[PDB]
């Protein structure tokens, strides 16, 4: 079962005929292709894709680093699951370790293994080439429990495991990595995480997600092939303006012509000749007009309208890569769409990693904060009047407590202590007076 | 291995026919090639690329020089990796050394080597035409442990080095230097960084980066081709406007027509003849027009597409480098585009160099504040009123504390202290009679 024992069938109920009885096929949504990811592998280096591709992972990159050393407070942190709480002596020790941990994405340092921005950066990449994120989970050989590596794994490599009654593999070995169509790894729910995006319930789906390259592909087409017919123009085509026709109750012979092709460029032609005009007596002169006078790009709307397309598939701003928005105007879209991804990522850190050190943790990222000295000290400027004494900032401060302090500063406080006072020195009058006239009576 | 011991293959499984056993082949993304960056080689010296080159290089040399020394606060500075943590004695001068190392680029001062901004500037080119940094580290022949220099190599030169088995060695001499396709040199993984922008999990990729040259070598050649056709109206082209031709029963002898290319001459060329008009009296005359009265250029359009595209791979405005923006609008892209760049030296540094001080420290680029005298008297204006007593100010000016210090600046402050001196010499009174009380009692 792909998810859980369930009276619903989640799967194609007669076994489709898969290429091999160990793994399920990444069939194309019509199944007029078997290995869809061979095909999507072709546009990865489609120069509108990668310049999606390389501003996302751009963007994403900056937040890869602590925010904790970061000064301006942007980056990651892990932080316990609730606000309310205040973490413990060990607890703030353990999330300073696994913040390390994630960024040497292990347990030591290694140069030669990836930091988290490249690992970011690579399933970014695969995110958006293939809908299909895999990193493999290595634990420590002799304590099987303590895991000390994470690392990213090619997702066309990848596929889901199946019994041979055709089943999803469930808890036991539920993925298997295929090279030249023969398995040579394989994986339990535990080892490999599997992230998509694009989900369906479709049931010949079989668990796969969907690429936007996929949906878009014919757009992709026929944005390659108005790209070749410009470039052919220089590339493969007649630039030829016109033809020159001279006409006479014979042509010329071939050495005629080719003398008077002499006669004509050491008179007329470069710079040297650039402002000589000809004289010639042939008995009449043509010059018929092959092309424009003026040349230009052919198709410049069509290409404007596939690449608005391709961008509202990847919710990007067209302006953002160059073109014309066709809706006319726009920040807000570049949020929209990057939030997403960042929050992808979030969820499957914290249901991979983090889970090994339990629920309490969370992993986000986290922007910064407009909280300078100044907004600081405005902030307590009012906590001073509402909340806190002279003392109690001194200490947050890590001040010595002053004599004068613990008084809120407002007026109307000290009105109300020196009320007080001359309250308790009427009463102690008071009741003394009335104990010496007790003893007196 | 690439990165370690995993059971999920992370390059080639059968080993493909690279040239040599001794090192891995940088294959072009498609295999079509298998020498790759001696093709980009050839594109180092394209206008366009350099402009971008140059224009990123010229803003990243600006941090280049210690913040500490710099008083507008721009540059870099080694800091202690905690926020919280105040430095001790040694570590002060400690990351005053590293600072002076980084600058020297070493530990000695020679004018005969590279300076930090003579490196950033080499290693920023080779990212923007191979996507490869290399730097060699070299340590101290008496004390291995001891770093002394590190200096930028050439990135056409370094590959991975291989097996027998065709794995990519690790723990042992992971890099050869390759010159005339022999193995020149070799380094472990301590001796020299290899850095990459734009990762990928593809296996073929075998550990190498992709360049935005590769991906727009379309658009660069297109570009080259719709140039040369500009220029050759002028270099190669007949700019001749027309034929004047004259015909008559007989064409004239050559003799003639050079003798009426005289009277031409002697009559209507240049400034001197410049407004006369020749009278001639032929059967009949025709001026045949065989290019536009008007030439500029042509395909502006088609140029400013190319390099709207070229631009938007590499994450610059076109209007930074003289080119219509096609989205029509915009400071915002290249901070965008060059906060990446010093993150991505920010992270080699930090891996390769600090690394051999231990991860107490951290170097960071930073940019100026606006911390005037102004603004830092508006801060303490409000840490009087806050914290701050008149003698701690004055303490952290370095000035003489005075009588009459230790008290906030707030009147509120001062008639709670006034409040409390009367509390004072009331119970001193109270306490004072009820003694005098017992004993005369």
């Amino acid at each position: 079962s792909l998810y859980g024992q369930q009276q619903a069938y989640a799967e194609p109920f007669i076994e489709m005929m898969d290429t091999n009885p160990e793994f399920r096929d990444k069939r194309s949504y019509m199944k007029n292709e078997h290995n869809l990811h061979d095909v999507l592998k072709k546009f990865g280096n489609n120069p509108i894709l990668n310049a999606i591709i390389l501003t996302r992972s751009n963007q994403v990159a900056m937040y890869c680093q602590p925010a904790r050393y970061s000064e301006k407070g942007l980056g990651f942190e892990v932080r316990l699951r609730d606000l309310d709480a205040e973490p413990g002596r060990k607890e703030k020790e353990e999330m300073k370790r696994i913040e390390d941990f994630i960024v040497n994405t292990g347990k030591d340092k290694d140069v030669d293994r990836d930091s988290f921005q490249t690992f970011c950066k690579k399933i970014v990449r695969d995110t958006y080439i293939y809908d299909q994120v895999n990193f493999e989970k290595v634990f420590n050989k002799n304590n099987k429990t303590k895991l000390e590596k994470f690392i990213a794994v090619d997702p066309s490599t990848i596929f889901y495991a199946t019994d041979k009654k055709g089943k999803i593999i469930k808890g036991g070995k539920r993925f298997v990595q295929v090279v030249d169509k023969r398995v040579v790894a394989s994986f339990t729910s535990r080892e490999l995480a599997m992230g998509i995006r694009n989900p369906r319930t479709e049931l010949s789906s079989s668990g796969y997600g969907l690429s936007e390259v996929e949906i878009a592909m014919k757009e992709f087409i026929a944005y390659n092939n108005t790209e070749s017919f410009n470039d052919r123009f220089f590339s493969h085509g007649g630039t030829t303006r016109g033809i020159l026709q001279i006409r006479s109750d014979q042509q010329q012979s071939q050495h005629a012509l080719e003398n008077f092709k002499r006669e004509w460029k050491s008179s007329l032609s470069g710079i040297n000749g650039s402002w000589q005009i000809p004289v010639v007596m042939a008995d009449d002169i043509k010059f018929v007009n092959m092309t424009p006078t003026a040349n230009d790009m052919q198709f410049e709307k069509w290409l404007n309208y596939l690449i608005n397309i391709i961008s509202a598939l990847y919710g990007i701003d067209p302006a953002e890569i160059g073109f014309p928005n066709r809706g006319g105007a726009t920040q807000q879209s570049q949020n929209k769409g990057l939030q997403p991804l960042l929050r992808f990522i979030e969820d499957l850190v914290n249901r991979h990693i983090i889970s090994e050190y339990g629920d309490k943790y969370t992993f986000q990222f986290v922007g910064g904060d407009t909280k300078s000295a100044t907004d600081k000290l405005n902030i307590l400027k009012l906590e001073t009047q509402i909340f806190k004494t002279v003392n109690e900032a001194r200490e947050e401060q890590g001040k010595k407590p002053i004599e004068g302090g613990d008084i809120i500063l407002d007026a109307s406080f000290l009105q109300g202590t020196a009320q007080l006072q001359q309250d308790k020195q009427y009463n102690d009058g008071k009741q003394k007076e009335r104990l010496q006239m007790m003893m007196s009576l």
